[PDB]
């Protein structure tokens, strides 16, 4: 049955480049954000209906960071303005596609093409509370399930922290969020494994006030104001 067309230009400049409908509305309210990364599946044709690329008989979603060109312009304009677990159709001029160059060797130059895009989930870099910059996420690999540990949870981690590219930390532990102190690890870890889902691999990146702060930490030969990167795995949690 048809699919409604309504405000089907979602081209910025408004020169009908990306033409948007929805196959199945999403849930919630929020759409993704810059610099957010965004799992979909997609298949791309042809005008004459030549199947060109799908991530479909794929072992995963094909993930991207929203809004940094990584994709072409079509796809970073309609992304954003889908809910998770809306699946849309677009027509993108060659402008906001592959241009006078194409793509090998399925697509040719100045083409118009058709995506039907599905977004599954996406997912903020910026981890803080109020939203500082304070804790940075760079996913490796996505979790599974939406659970996530909360103030209480025992959880199961591997983690290396970094400073300046140097390893001053990797250990495996069991504990209890909101007892990490104890063990020598920063505020900014803690709630970075807040934010994450099990078996989530994440880089993190913190600034000094989420990391060992004025002071330091003399055990890592952590000098005073230092920003910290780690490696992070969830490995498994049971909340409360």
């Amino acid at each position: 049955a048809p699919l409604p067309m309504e405000g089907v230009d979602i081209s910025p400049k408004q020169d009908e480049g990306v033409l948007k409908v929805i196959k199945r509305e999403g849930t919630g309210t929020e759409m993704p954000m810059i610099g957010d990364r965004v799992f979909v599946h997609y298949t791309g044709w042809l005008l004459d209906g030549t199947k060109f690329d799908s991530s479909l008989d794929r072992k995963d979603k094909f993930s991207f960071d929203l809004g940094k060109g990584e994709v072409i312009k079509a796809w970073d304009i309609a992304i954003a303005t889908m809910k998770v677990g809306e699946v849309c159709h677009i027509t993108c001029k060659p402008e906001y596609a592959y241009g006078s160059a194409g793509s090998p060797p399925k697509i040719p130059p100045n083409a118009t093409l058709v995506f039907e895009v599905e977004l599954f989930e996406f997912k903020g870099e910026d981890l803080t509370e109020e939203e500082d910059g304070g804790i940075i996420r760079r996913i490796q690999t996505r979790g599974e399930g939406y659970a996530k540990p909360n103030e209480g949870a025992i959880v199961e981690v591997a983690l290396e922290g970094y400073y300046k590219d140097k390893l001053f930390d990797q250990r495996e532990l069991r504990f209890e969020i909101g007892e990490g102190e104890n063990l020598d690890l920063p505020y900014g870890l803690e709630r970075a494994i807040q934010r994450m889902e099990k078996g989530e691999h994440s880089i993190v990146y913190l600034k000094p006030s989420y990391a060992f702060g004025s002071v330091g930490k003399e055990k890592f030969q952590i000098p005073p104001n230092a920003e910290l990167k780690y490696e992070l795995h969830l490995k498994s949690f049971e909340k409360a």
